[PDB]
């Protein structure tokens, strides 16, 4: 016999407040339209999607999703949709098709923490291009071009971005492609929070300014619609110049047929879910979202020591730490753990995203509790703060 | 620019096509699924608290549900023993994963479910194969299974009842198998998707409650018994011996499972109800059906010259016998249901698909005026071909 694996406690008198935890649901401030629970019930009664879908998804699903998000400058037939167990499993099958042990992909820092798990998993190595915090955590173009190689397969854009709530302007995105155009390098666009934009820019999804560059664009239902436990995601093949082809489409259909792909209820709510939520639910969500992140960056701009980076998209911030001025504490880490054990607010170190000396906050709490939560950082940042 | 990816018949147009070869037991509309289950997942929907993320390997109630539901004291399980899946497939996965390396190797059955083949050679876990016996029910041959495991093999698939043989082992043949991975060291994935859908004069033992030194991951789920495949839960269940697996393969099965973040919340949440509200006469019409189906089917084939049929237990299949030498026109089980389908429009499933020539598989789930008429399309098809 020898079967082996393959190769602080809080302030107890202040109730905690999390502002860590990346889920919208958990506190029951953010639930989903009453249309979209209705057309799972719809599709429940009808009998029609219990049995088995194509791996990649039903016809008519793939279509729903195409003609959802195509335009001239991005076409989608069905043909170009896979529908996925969630974003994650479509960020997977993804990295999966283009990239080979020793190849590299290239990563956000600060970064949502899956590409990276994802890859070293997969034998993949993983080169970190940094984000510019005093240029609303723009990627770093000289950088970012500077890291491609030839073992390069695949770059990874997340806009709007988890953890920085950032949403690159019309401009930046261009000069993103013009980077990959000229070091000839396909792009992973992870676009989960697409059309989750509260600020006076304007969301673009990065393949409509595509002419050169071939993208697989991720995104779900998850975060929009706030229904990230259902999990059902999906690919969107942005081919370019037959770049990808016929090959990472057959690659893909094969990767697929591996796990069955997602839940097909939801698949068949899915039709629903698109032509019958109202505007008023994506408005209210995105009211709500930017008038916590004025409360959150407000609250935490006032505080000597914290540079909060005020977000325009997604739901969270990243907030900068002045640490010289808290010697008695040698990084993020620290500083949240004692947060936690003098004023029970656990807010998450972005040292989980590969930057250190800041935390992410989420937006997503009811907003008094952000209120609470903003007083209670700037008793222990006075409590703690030097000059 | 180097982006490159990472390492037919025509029926009888008379004749509307009968296909007895899909593998969906819902096709036909004949098997929906039981009102209750339906309701489970609406109540679920109206109660708004399973919209959010659930840990990777599933809700603890949820898990709690199912540990209660498969417990018995001689297969001990709790909620920490069971990890919900999306889908039986995963769970499939996930497990050859956490057992085998790129390099080693899993022992298959033969005719074999042919997805245990596709997951191993994808992730390079080589494949060995062993052989059922057609004329002793479908029985593993015990002395083949004990050689052919190297020290290199990482694990033994059982799969019971079978696809796609429709095989129900006995309890004594269970424990014969046993005794051969006790003695010779080798833990067992068991694939019971098919558990508790045993339709003639056999029970069906989960092969753990009859364990007591093998190490078996019982793999299973709602696909076929609640007649719903395409809503993608299923679920491994843990039966540790002696603490062979350990802290270590559980600790690996819990990390693998945050990659696809498990199966959808609606479904998890709905499952109370459909385990403790689902009616015992749903379980027991399905089984009425198959074993009727089965009965028409597995007779029909029989009175067949050329055509030798062995007559399944359980599951939703059974296999047939090509006696190739009086059909001297046909090389293959490849080309018999190919001209079949030509000529009749009926399409059977050619078994070298399994990996065993000669032979078909044919779906007992389709509606009994439709093998009615598919039978007898094959009949007329053999008498047509038949020599000597
Ligand atoms: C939540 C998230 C995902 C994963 O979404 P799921 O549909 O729940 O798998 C992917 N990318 C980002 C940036 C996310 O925040
Ligand atoms: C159908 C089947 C499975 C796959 O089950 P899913 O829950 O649909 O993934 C696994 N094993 C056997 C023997 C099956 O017939």
């Amino acid at each position: 016999w020898s079967v082996r694996p393959s190769d602080v406690k809080p302030n107890p008198n202040k109730t905690m407040i999390s502002l860590s935890i990346g889920d919208p649901t958990v506190f029951g401030n953010l639930p989903t339209d009453p249309e979209v629970t209705q057309a799972m019930k719809d599709a429940l009664d009808s009998g029609k999607y219990n049995g088995y879908a194509p791996s990649i998804g039903f016809l008519s699903s793939r279509e729903e999703i195409a003609s959802y998000y195509h335009c001239p400058e991005a076409p989608l037939e069905a043909k170009d949709v896979i529908l996925t167990s969630g974003c994650s499993q479509a960020i997977d099958l993804c990295l999966a098709v283009l990239a080979n042990p020793g190849q590299n992909i290239l990563v956000p820092r600060p970064g949502f923490s899956l590409y990276k798990t994802l890859a070293e998993s997969m034998g993949i190595e993983v080169k970190l291009y940094n984000l510019l915090p005093e240029k609303s955590w723009e990627i770093d173009l000289k950088q970012l071009e500077y890291l491609i190689d030839e073992k390069t397969a695949c770059l990874i854009v997340n806009n709007p971005s988890n953890p920085c709530g950032s949403v690159f302007s019309k401009r930046h995105l261009q000069k993103i492609l013009a980077v990959a155009a000229r070091q000839c390098v396909p792009i992973l666009a992870d676009e989960i929070y697409g059309d989750m934009v509260f600020s006076d820019c304007k969301y673009e999804p990065l393949a409509t300014l595509s002419t050169d560059v071939p993208i697989l664009s991720c995104g779900g239902l998850a975060k929009r619609w706030l229904v990230p436990g259902w999990r059902l995601g999906w690919i969107l093949i942005h081919d370019r110049r037959d770049i990808f082809g016929n090959e990472i489409r057959d690659g893909l259909v094969k990767l697929s047929q591996r796990i069955l792909g997602p839940c097909t209820i939801v698949q068949g709510a899915l039709k629903s879910i698109l032509c019958r939520t109202p505007g008023e639910f994506y408005h209210n969500t995105l009211s709500f979202l930017k008038s916590n992140a004025d409360l959150c960056y407000g609250a935490l701009a006032a505080i000597p020591g914290l540079r909060p980076v005020r977000p325009s998209g997604a739901m969270y911030l990243m907030v900068g730490i002045e640490m010289e001025h808290f010697p008695e504490f040698e990084n993020d880490v620290e500083f949240t753990e004692r947060l936690v054990a003098e004023q029970s607010v656990h807010c998450l170190p972005a040292t989980c995203f590969e930057y250190p000396n800041f935390i992410r906050v989420v937006i997503t709490v009811p907003e008094v509790m952000m209120l609470e939560a903003c007083s209670r950082i700037q008793e222990f940042c006075e409590q703690h703060y030097h000059c």
